């Protein structure tokens, strides 16, 4: 059983990564479990997503807002790579064309009450939930 200290832990070991790494099975099953455990000591999460393409990163989008409980729309796509956000408290969520460096998914964890989580994780893998 997982410990909140164990779980930040192991997001922690993503702080300010630009590209996300490529985890083995069981590692992404300890991030994922990580990640599950942290944003339910949090009310709502935003996502921003940077792939190379839009089907990964509309892949990306729906298996985390999937496995974080959250309903998610289609998006039209654009060519070459993508941003996607996903804002789980007011619903705000696009797809835009993408001219940075990084790749992955950060997970912003935000809470309006002190003791809840207000913490930015990633980036974490595209196919964490995968
Ligand atoms: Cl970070």
């Amino acid at each position: 059983n997982l410990t909140t200290a164990d779980a930040k832990k192991i997001l922690n070991k993503f702080n300010c990564l630009d590209i996300a790494p490529i985890l083995k099975p069981s590692e992404k099953e300890s991030v994922r479990r990580a990640l599950i455990l942290i944003t339910k000591l949090s009310d709502y999460q935003i996502l921003g997503i940077c792939a190379d393409t839009a089907d990964e990163g509309l892949l990306a989008m729906k298996t985390y807002s999937h496995a974080l409980g959250y309903e998610v729309p289609d998006l039209p796509v654009v060519e070459g790579p993508v941003y996607i956000k996903l804002n789980g408290k007011n619903g705000l969520c696009y797809l835009d064309s993408y001219a940075g460096h990084h790749r992955g998914v950060l997970v912003s964890c935000q809470s309006y009450y002190e003791g809840g989580i207000n913490e930015m994780y990633g980036h974490l893998p595209l196919d964490l939930f995968v």
